[PDB]
C-alpha cells in the first residue's frame, strides 16, 4: 500500500485532529459536480452528520433511497505547528467509493466502502489557515467491486441500488474522519507473530518505515514496564513469564516502535497487542494450544438512525449483551467493521472472524435481481469476474494489513455465500486465499461462509479453508414450521455426508436463525414467533452436538438489522436474538444458558 | 339435489333442535375408525366445541396441524312428537368432506366444506329416545375437489396439508348443526326473480315440493300485512307501491309458501326476501335501474381461536366496521360463508358477491407447492366445482344481498383447456340461477389481457392486482403505477364495454409499524399504496368497484412470507382499524 493503515495516535511526533461533526452535503443526481466546480465548495448543501449513514435522516423516499454520486464538504483549521509534517486526511471509510479533494485539488480515490482511505494532502495543505475538504462519493452496486449488486435506472432516470446481499445499502461517511500529521520519516506498518515457549513467549516482528534510519522496538507490560527490547526492522522480542491474551480474559502489552538517528528520536508508534497463538489441529481450533469452542454471533454495523454510523455507545452496549450471553466470538458479517470494534474486542478478550465484503456473489440472486424487470438472457461474467477478483484481493490486502495485529482477530473470512461448485470458482478463490496468506504475517486460519448450494458433493472450494463455516437454515428457509422434523432429518443427512468425507477439519456454523417478531407469541409456536425461535435453536443445537467436528456456533444475527424493503423483510431482518435497540427476545436466554 | 337447501325454521309443521355444544372428537391417524366400529361411538374422545374449527384449541403442533381423518360424535334426545316426520340432520358444513352416521347406520357422504350437508335419518331415528350421530371427516387437499392443494406425508407417516391457496386449512364442524323434522310432503325449494314496473313490482316465483298437493304463495310486508297472494307452484306476485330493497337501505318482505289439502295446510315455509334487480348495462352495474359503485372488501370466515367457527358476534362487529367505512359490498372470498352472513347482509342492505371455493387452480403455485387444467384429474375437479356451484346457488339465490356469483379465484385462464372448463361451470351456474344474475370470477395478473381466454364468459370482470406490493413495491412504486396503467390501457383498448371491479389490492401491514418515509409493511405504506391505486382506478371510466384485500388480518399457513397469517387487513384480526381504514372511510363517504 502507498499509505499506512496504522490507527492514528497523538504524541510528540504525530498529531491528529477530528473532523467529525456536521458536514455540508449535496446529492448530485445529474452528475454535474466536477464540471461545475463542486470540488471548490458545494453550491446548495444541507447539513450531514459525520460519522453516520445518510439515509435514515430524511423524511422522503427519494433522499433515503438515493443512489449515485453525492458530495460532502467541511473546513478545518490546520495548526501552524504542523508545517514540517506529512499531513494526511484519514477517513475510517468512504462508502462505497470516492475521490478526495483538498483545497480544490484532487488527492486520491478509493474503491471499497469499509476500510480506511488515506489522502496525502502535504502538498496542498495550508498550515495556520482554514483548509477545505470535499469528497465525491458514489454508492452504486456492480459486479466488479464489493459488495456486489446492480443499479437499476427507473423510468425517470432515477437510480436505485439493487443489492445481491441481505442488508440495506447504507452509505456516506460512516466512520470518523481525522486530519493527521506524521514525521517525514515514519513507521508505516509493522507485523507481530507469536510463539509460546513454556512460561515464556517470543514476539517476532517486522517494521516498515518510510526511511533508512535505525529502528528500536520495545515491549511494555500492562503497567508500562519494559519487558523486552531489541533493534532492527526485523527481530524477536523475548518475553519471560509472558501473560498470555486469553479468551474472555485479555492481557495487552504495548509495542513501542522508535525510529532514531542516534542523536534523537524521529518517530514513535505505539499500539496495544496481545500474546496469543491460533492454529487448527485436526478438528480443533487451538487458542494458546488449548481447544476453544466458538460461541457467539454474526453482527452488523447497524443501529437506529445512525445506520452503520460508528458510535462507542453501540460498542459498549453490544459487548455488555455479548458478555451477558456468555459469548466469546463474533464474525464481522459482512465487511470489516470500524477499527474501534477490534480495539474493544482486544480489551474484552473476544475472538473475531474478520470478514472481507465478498458477499453477493451467488448466481441465483444475481439472476433474480435481473429478472425482476427485466432480463433473463444477458449476463457477462467472463468479463467482470477478473475485475471483481482484483477488487476482492485489494480489499483483502487492506483488511489484513489494517487488522493483523489485533489479538482478537483469529481468522479471516474471505467470502459469504458465493458460488463454489465450479473449477472456475476454485481458481478464483485460490488467488484470494494465496493473497491473504501473503499479506498475513501470522498466516492465521482462513475460511469463508458457505451457503447450502455448496453441497458436499459439489463444492470445489472448501479444501482451501483451514476450517469450514456453514450458513444453514434447516427449519427456516428449508422445511420450516410444521416441517421442522423433516428439517432436522435433512440437516442430519447433510452433516452425515460431511462426516463421511472425514475431512479432519473443524466446522463452525456461522449462521442459523429464524425471523422473529418481538412480542409475537403462539402456543403451539409458529414461524416468526418468539417460541419458534427457541424451538428452532434447540433443534439446531441437537444437530450440532451430534458431530465431533463441529467446534463453533455463531447465530444469525446478534440483532435485528436494516435490509432493503420487500415482501420478505418486515422492517429489515428480524433474525436478531436481540432487537435493534439491543434488548433480548426469549431466545437470548437460551443462548445464555447453553453457553454458560 | 336430493335434499333441500332451505334454512331450517320452526313452526306448526317444521321443527328444529340445535346440536351445538361440546361434541366428542377423536383424531384417526391410522385410518382405522371405520374398521373398528367408531361409527357406533368413539373409543377415546376428547371434547370439541361445535361450531368451531378444531385447530387453534390445542397447545401442540401435531394436533393443530392434523391432516387426515378425524371424527365427531354427539347424542341428542329426539322428541316423541317427531314420529312420522321426515327427520334430517342438517350440518351448516362439514369441512372438507365426510360421512354421516346415525345410530350406527351410514346415512350420507358429502364433498365440499363450505355448504350444508343434509342427512335423512328418517329410517333410523328413534323418536322419544336418545339418538347418536357420528361423523367421519377428512381435511386433506387434492386436485379433484375444492379448494385445491396437495397432501404431504412426512417420513413418520404424518400427513400435512399443502394448500395452493393463501389461507390456513381450518376444518371440522365450523357451523351449527341442527336436527330437524319436516312434513312428509314439504316445500323443498323455491326461487324468486323481480321485475320493476314503475312504482309497482312483480315477484316471479317457482316452488318445488315433494308432493302433488296445491301450493299457495303469499307475500307479507315488513309489518306482516298481506300485499299479494297467488296459487300455483309457478306464478307472479303483484306488489303495488313496492318498497324496494336498496343499497344500505334494506326493506324485506316475507314470502309464505303453503301446501294445502283443501281444508288444511300440510306445510308452510317462510323466508325474508327483498325486491331488487341487478343487471350489467354497458360499463355500469345497475341496482334497481341505478348505477352503483361497489365499495368494500374481500373477507374471510376467520377470528381468533374459533378459526372459521361461526358466531353472530363476529357478524355484528364486522358489519359495524363495514358501515363505519361507508362500504356497501363484500365478496365471500374464497368460499360460501355461513348462511347467517347473508341473512344479515339482507337486513343491512349490503351487496354480496358470492364465491364458490374454486381457489388454488394455479399451475405456478401448484407446481411450486407440489398445466393445471391439462391434468387427467380435471374432469373430476370439474364435477366437484359444478356440484359446489349448484349447491351455492341453490342455497343463496333468494337473498336480495347476493347480486353476483364469483365462480373462481385466480385460476389459470390462458389456455383453451381453461376456457372449455369454465364454459361448463358458467353454463351450469346459469341453469341453477332463476335470476340469471351476473357471473364473474377474480383473475390473477397471469391472466394477461392478451392471453386470457376466460374473461368473455363473465358478465363483469374482477381483477386482483398487487402493483405496488408483489410487483414493483416500495422504492419502485412509481414504476408499479406505470405498469398498472399500462395494463389498464390494454384492457381499455379492447373496448369490451363491461364493468371492471377490483376484487383485491392491498399490502401486508403490521399494526404499529410506523416509518417516515414509509416502508413496505408499515401503516404509512398501506395508505400510500391505496392512494396510488385509487388514482389508477379513477382514471378508467369502466372501473365500477373496489373491494380491498382484506377486511381483516387472517390466518394462513406458516411460512417465510406470512408473519402470523396475512396482514393485508385494513382492520386487525380483532377488528380494530389500522391507519388505512380512515382512508377508505373518507373516500367512500
Ligand atoms: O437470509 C438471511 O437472514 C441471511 C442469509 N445469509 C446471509 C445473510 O446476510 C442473510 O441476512
Ligand atoms: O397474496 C395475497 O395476499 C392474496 C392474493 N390473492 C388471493 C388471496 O387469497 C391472497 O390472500
Amino acid at each position: 500500500l502507498e499509505y499506512s493503515e496504522l490507527y492514528p495516535i497523538q504524541n510528540e511526533y504525530r498529531m491528529m485532529q477530528s473532523l467529525d461533526g456536521m458536514w455540508k452535503f449535496q446529492f448530485d443526481p445529474e452528475e454535474i459536480g466536477k464540471k461545475s466546480g463542486w470540488e471548490n465548495g458545494l453550491p446548495a448543501p444541507v447539513s450531514m452528520p459525520v460519522p453516520s449513514s445518510f439515509a435514515d435522516f430524511f423524511t422522503d423516499h427519494k433522499e433515503r433511497d438515493y443512489c449515485g454520486d453525492f458530495w460532502y464538504e467541511t473546513e478545518f483549521y490546520l495548526p501552524a505547528e504542523w508545517r514540517n509534517k506529512k499531513i494526511w486526511l484519514r477517513f475510517g471509510s468512504i462508502t462505497h467509493r470516492g475521490t478526495v479533494y483538498c483545497n480544490g485539488m484532487e488527492i486520491t480515490s478509493h474503491e471499497g466502502g469499509f476500510l480506511p482511505v488515506l489522502a496525502d494532502i502535504s502538498t496542498v495543505a495550508k498550515p495556520g489557515q482554514v483548509n477545505q475538504v470535499v469528497v465525491k462519493i458514489n454508492n452504486e452496486l456492480n459486479e466488479t467491486s464489493l459488495p456486489c449488486g446492480a443499479t437499476k435506472i427507473l423510468n425517470n432516470g432515477r437510480k436505485l441500488a439493487k443489492p445481491y446481499f441481505d442488508f440495506f445499502n447504507y452509505s456516506g461517511l460512516q466512520r470518523s474522519v481525522w486530519v493527521i500529521a506524521l514525521p517525514e520519516e515514519s513507521v508505516k506498518d509493522y507485523s507481530v507473530d507469536y510463539e509460546l515457549c513454556g512460561t515464556d513467549a517470543l514476539v517476532k516482528y517486522e517494521v516498515v518505515t518510510t526511511g533508512e534510519h535505525p529502528v528500536i522496538v520495545r515491549l511494555l507490560d500492562a503497567e508500562g514496564e519494559l519487558v523486552a527490547e531489541t533493534e532492527g526492522k526485523e527481530g524477536i522480542l523475548q518475553v519471560a513469564n509472558a501473560r498470555l491474551w486469553e479468551v474472555r480474559n485479555a492481557y495487552l502489552y504495548q509495542i513501542v516502535i522508535l525510529i532514531t538517528d542516534g542523536n534523537g528520536v524521529l518517530d514513535e508508534y505505539r499500539e496495544k497487542i496481545g500474546i496469543r497463538t491460533v492454529r487448527i489441529e485436526g478438528t480443533k481450533i487451538l487458542l494458546n494450544d488449548r481447544p476453544v469452542y466458538l460461541k457467539g454471533f454474526g453482527k452488523h454495523e447497524d443501529f437506529p438512525i445512525l445506520g452503520r454510523g460508528f458510535h462507542w455507545g453501540i460498542v459498549k452496549r453490544d459487548f455488555e449483551c455479548l458478555k451477558w450471553t456468555n459469548a466469546n466470538c463474533f464474525r464481522t458479517s459482512h465487511y470489516p467493521y470500524a477499527e474501534e470494534w477490534y480495539q474493544f474486542a482486544d480489551e474484552e478478550g473476544f475472538l473475531i472472524i474478520d470478514e472481507v465484503p465478498a458477499v453477493g456473489m451467488m448466481r441465483s440472486t444475481r439472476n433474480f435481481v435481473a429478472a425482476g424487470s427485466g432480463n433473463y438472457t444477458y449476463f457477462f461474467e467472463a468479463l467482470t469476474v477478473p475485475e471483481l477478483l482484483k477488487s476482492h484481493i485489494a480489499d483483502t490486502e487492506e483488511m489484513i494489513t489494517r487488522d493483523k495485529n489485533h489479538p482478537s482477530v483469529i481468522a479471516w473470512s474471505l467470502f459469504n455465500e458465493p458460488e463454489t461448485i465450479t473449477d472456475y470458482a476454485y481458481e478464483y478463490f485460490k488467488e484470494v486465499f494465496a493473497a491473504a496468506e501473503t499479506y498475513d504475517f501470522q498466516s492465521r486460519p482462513m475460511t469463508g461462509a458457505f451457503e447450502k448450494n455448496s453441497k458436499p458433493e459439489l463444492c470445489k472450494c472448501y479444501p482451501l479453508c483451514d476450517f469450514i463455516c456453514l450458513n444453514r437454515y434447516y427449519g427456516w428457509y428449508i422445511s420450516g414450521g410444521p416441517e421442522i422434523e423433516e428439517a432436522e432429518e435433512l440437516f442430519r443427512d447433510e452433516m452425515d455426508r460431511w462426516k463421511a468425507k472425514e475431512l479432519n477439519v473443524p466446522f463452525v456454523f456461522t449462521e442459523f436463525g429464524t425471523d422473529t417478531m418481538a412480542g409475537l407469541h403462539k402456543l403451539p409456536s409458529i414461524m416468526w414467533s418468539e417460541e419458534y425461535q427457541k424451538e428452532y435453536l434447540e433443534m439446531n443445537f441437537r444437530v450440532f452436538d451430534s458431530y465431533e467436528f463441529v467446534q463453533g456456533e455463531l447465530a444469525w444475527n446478534f440483532a435485528d438489522f436494516q435490509t432493503t424493503e420487500g415482501i420478505m423483510r418486515v422492517d429489515g431482518n428480524h433474525k436478531g436474538v436481540f432487537t435493534r435497540d439491543r434488548q433480548p427476545k426469549a431466545a437470548a436466554v437460551v443462548f445464555k444458558d447453553r453457553w454458560e
